[PDB]
């Protein structure tokens, strides 16, 4: 059965695949979010400012 561990390895080929992607999906997701923090952050930087002078 050296062919029953190659469909082993082959399925669990193809499960890393599927978790590389959420990741990846995950990854993305992170970075619009970080973006979308720091511009509104500045934009209360912003607006204090405009309070103080």
């Amino acid at each position: 059965s050296d062919d029953d561990i190659m469909m082993y390895e082959s399925a669990e080929l193809k499960r890393v695949e599927e978790e590389i992607e959420e990741l990846k999906r995950k990854i993305l997701v992170r970075k619009k979010h970080d973006l979308r923090k720091l511009s509104l952050n500045n934009q209360l930087q912003e607006l204090q400012s405009m309070m103080d002078g």
